[PDB]
């Protein structure tokens, strides 16, 4: 036990808590994942927290259309949501609960799941408001400009989607589905597809960089059912991709193809075994 991390949450609980981080450079993802099992001998089920964080790369790029009649038209792809799904089939093993539980809009989002012994859980969508919990995990994460939404929810799986909603422009704010949105008429000669869109000073993290999430989802597991179960953790994003054309009468003109690539996603297969409290990663989609 002592090349465990264990805590002693109180009288007959603890909390083993285990890693695994898996990246693909394929899909510009990393999951960071930390599965805590909570043993309580008062509780009549098994529950491993699964808090998942890491880095989905925004995969944003600007190019040139290749073609004729393209030659004044240039590309770039950017991401409109990012998605971060946990699911499983096996009938031994449930979600009971999701964290963020409902859609929040703020720029900074930190909720806070705790536990006190005899199996009670309960959220908030704050961190700090309380100092009642046996044990505690907190999600936080920054998303300006972009919401969080739970997309679906089910006893089998969950599925959260940060979305982009609306920018700070140098005409005023404008809505994620702006056709115009980081169009402008290119100035300069050196990297011309580049010029056609609005500098990195007014991108926004999410859209220039990625996303870092920090999500919870608990899995339930009947003490006495099969010592294991599987699961998927997926990352990813939908990209957009705007085009503007420069023409040479009337200016630049821009279109928009919304959903243009969706479900670039990197899952992650698991394996949590319950009675040796250990997890594996048994497959993914790296190639
Ligand atoms: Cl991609």
């Amino acid at each position: 036990r002592a090349n465990t991390n264990i805590e002693n949450i109180g009288d007959g609980a603890e909390v083993i808590k285990r890693t695994e981080d898996v990246s693909s450079k394929k899909w510009g993802v990393t999951q960071n994942v930390q599965f805590d099992f909570v043993k309580d001998k008062k509780y009549n089920k098994d529950a491993l927290i699964v808090k998942m964080q890491g880095f989905i790369n925004s995969r944003t790029s600007f190019s040139d259309v290749k073609g004729s009649g393209y030659e004044l038209t240039k590309r770039m792809i950017w991401p409109f949501q990012y998605n971060i799904g946990l699911t499983t089939k096996d009938p031994n093993v449930s979600l009971i609960n999701y964290l963020p539980k409902n859609k929040i809009e703020t720029t900074d989002v930190g909720q806070t799941l705790g536990y006190n012994i005899g199996g009670n859980f309960q959220s908030a969508p704050s961190i700090g408001g309380n100092g009642s919990f046996n044990y505690s995990k907190t999600i936080s994460y920054t998303q300006k400009s972009y919401v969080s939404e739970v997309d679906k929810q089910n006893s089998k799986s969950v599925k959260w989607g940060v979305k982009a909603n609306e920018f700070v422009t140098p005409d005023g704010k404008k809505s994620a589905h702006d056709r115009y949105l980081f169009v402008q008429s290119p100035n300069g000669p050196t990297g011309s597809a580049r010029e056609y869109f609005a500098p990195d000073n007014q991108l926004p993290p999410l859209v220039q960089s990625g996303f870092n999430p920090s999500f919870i989802t608990t899995l339930s597991h009947e003490k006495g059912s099969s010592d294991t179960s599987e699961f998927e953790i997926s990352y990813g994003r939908n990209l957009d991709i705007t085009y503007a054309t420069l023409f040479p009468r009337t200016g630049i003109y821009a279109e928009r193809k919304h959903n243009a690539f969706v479900n670039r996603n990197f899952v992650v297969r698991y394996e949590v075994n319950w009675k040796t409290h250990e997890i594996k990663v048994k497959g993914h989609n790296k190639h």
